[PDB]
């Protein structure tokens, strides 16, 4: 019992999860093309279809959530973590063993739920461990950095492993991945609830935007190998690796505007950072080659890193301003923000691209975006 | 008789009507202040005046614009040329001893059929002259270059001098020049139609784009110095001084992008600069001192700058691609939008300043220019 391997146990899962999330984008589309048969442009009869798929996810995520703090509270934080080790090891194994559309949908699923029980657990083992106030700070950045090293590991894995090595060699190194996370979890030992939270504007304000800014990503990852496949004629092993300037500018972004964003006022890093997702989903649909996704990907990256730099601490202002604040206030409206982007973009955003074109979603997006850029002002100078 | 007498003619002509146009910025507010008086203030009762006033230039140009065609055909060019010169002399003479309101708008009104005459006659004159088809380009630059250097030493002349000579020597030196032009000009010696112009799109789009780009900065004149003497208590020779990185940025911003735009299209400068017009606007009410408004000045000219040099090329390219050119329709067009502009601009601001707050005004050019940012998405690509 260490208050080091807590820590450790919570890093991995988070990365386990985030890498499970990212891995299945290059692997589905491809799935279901070589099930049926770069070839033939039939792939837009099943849009639909591929584009619910990924929504389970964020729609069973916002179901369970609510349920999993009173079960804490009433038998602890390490059961919960054994549940969602247990239900991710099953959702791996079920996806590098299905054959059809259903055992995917079913593997999404539980997927959703381990999450949502992994990480409610974690925040709250890695609070009730640390309790010195500020050394809580260091352990949560190292947690939720975490997730971004997932991210950024995970994006081509699956692309570069399933045309080399086959369809099950990542599901399964992130299944045995699982099992030493739980076997390494084996050897340990209020106020203001949410929905007040989303009662009052300023709050409403900020989830919108970082929903908005992430709803450029969500309804990227179901449509953009398709399109890949139907007009760009790559090869398979290089559908994964068009996402790595959207995690690396990421990263570039967060880290330089965490530093600077305070020097010129958060509100116009909002609004610069939702023109830029906007400005770069517009000019993402005019590339003629892999390269030319190079610089619009990279772009719409930064601009997510802007807003989610700029709007975390607006968040965490707010809160303590005008209602009481715990240390998972501000993550519990991430978290929603999150879900629900991902929730309404790619299930609207399939049947956009049955009924009218590629390219007129990414427009949508961007115009949205644009539009809503201007309600930042709002957020300067906060009334008590 | 020669060649290079006309291109000085129309230099002066311009670089003269230029400072007219802007030297009065700073000088009306200021005369009515003193005339009718820290500082008691009453200004939000006039400046529903000064907002109309400075429209009657734009409106009766408009009005008079479609007659000097016709007129310039059937009794030649110098003439008109002439008569542009008389007008400008006794509107400058009339600026220098008017002491009521009425006369002030009356020389005001004199201004813009003047202005209006010599630029005429003046692009006509520099057509007729030369001949070869390719000095041309240079003869229109040069008088063009005239143009935007008028706008650079216009709004710190007559603030400065004010304050230190009085309030009839930039007048009287104006009309000096003017003289000294008339001087010069005393020795000396067709296809698609506008209104059928402005029935596509394409066309439309572009010249909405000019004139809500060029709202921004015609909306700033009549109230920003009413603004500065209420709240920033600034000394009176400086506010002319406060639209210098207007002009500076303006200049430094469309060398800049004539140089560069081309390798990364004329759409996207537009979409650019129509987003750093929308957020100069909005950074701009919230400055508490003469220091603060250096950025966003600059900001809203370099924008300027940047759609102003991305929308003519364009304009150009649609008149050759869709109808029959000639050496000034791009001309006619910009004129359309920019007198628009400074017509709608000034009258509406100053019903709205006196109905809602100043700031308010700003946030909603800012506002509707963002929003009509993405519609420069359509001009890429335009079909024939
Ligand atoms: C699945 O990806 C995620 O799930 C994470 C990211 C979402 C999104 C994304 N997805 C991609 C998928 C790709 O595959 C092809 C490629 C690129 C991307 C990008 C690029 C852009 N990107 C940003 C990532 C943001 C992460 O969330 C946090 O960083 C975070 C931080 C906090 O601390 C301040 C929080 O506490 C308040 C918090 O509360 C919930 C969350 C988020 O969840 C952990
Ligand atoms: C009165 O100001 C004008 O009247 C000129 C400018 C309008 C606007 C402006 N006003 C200010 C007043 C100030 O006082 C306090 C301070 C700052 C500014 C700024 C800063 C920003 N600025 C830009 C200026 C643009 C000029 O117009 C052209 O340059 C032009 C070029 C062409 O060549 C391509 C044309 O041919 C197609 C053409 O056709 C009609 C026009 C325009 O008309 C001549």
């Amino acid at each position: 019992a260490s208050r080091q391997l807590v820590l450790v146990v919570v890093f991995v899962a988070l990365l386990l999860d985030n890498m499970l999330f990212t891995v299945v984008v290059p692997i589905v589309p491809t799935f279901l093309y070589d099930m049926e048969f770069q070839g033939t442009g039939f792939l837009e009869e099943e849009i639909t279809r591929v584009g619910v798929l990924f929504a389970s996810k964020a729609v069973m995520q916002l179901l369970v959530n609510p349920f999993v703090g009173p079960l804490t509270n009433r038998i602890g934080y390490h059961i919960p973590m054994f549940a969602g080790f247990v239900i991710m090891f099953l959702s791996t194994v079920m996806f590098a063993f299905s054959g059809t559309y259903t055992l995917l949908f079913v593997a999404r699923t539980l997927q959703g739920i381990g999450s949502s029980f992994s990480s409610v657990a974690g925040l709250g083992m890695l609070a009730s461990v640390y309790t010195d106030d500020h050394e809580r700070g260091r352990a949560m950045g190292t947690a939720l950095g975490g997730l971004a090293l997932g991210l950024l590991v995970g994006a081509p894995f699956g692309s570069v492993m399933y045309e080399f090595v086959g369809k099950s060699a990542p599901f399964l190194i992130l299944a045995f991945l699982a099992l030493l996370d739980g076997a390494l979890q084996l050897c340990i030992l209020k106020g203001t609830p949410l929905f007040m939270l989303l009662k009052d504007p300023y709050i409403l304000v900020a989830a919108g935007s970082i929903c908005f800014a992430n709803m450029g990503v969500a309804i990227l990852e179901p449509t953009l190998p398709i399109w890949m496949m139907q007009t760009m004629c790559s090869p398979k092993w290089q559908l994964g690796l068009a996402f790595l300037p959207a995690s690396v500018s990421y990263l570039i972004g967060t880290n330089l505007f965490g530093v600077l964003a305070n020097k010129m006022g958060r509100w116009l890093c909002s609004l610069i950072g939702m023109l830029v997702v906007g400005t770069s989903l517009l000019c993402v649909p005019l590339a003629h080659n892999i390269f030319g996704l190079i610089g619009p990907n990279a772009g719409l990256g930064l601009a997510i890193g802007m807003v989610d730099s700029s709007m975390m601490p607006i968040m965490g202002h707010l809160v303590d301003l005008r209602h009481t604040s715990v240390y998972g206030s501000v993550y519990a409206i991430a978290d929603v923000a999150f879900c629900m982007g991902f929730a309404i973009g790619p299930s609207t955003g399939g049947a956009i691209v049955k009924a009218i074109g590629f390219p007129w979603l990414m427009v949508i997006t961007g115009v949205i975006n644009i539009v809503y850029a201007p309600l930042c002002y709002y957020l300067r100078s906060p009334p008590a």
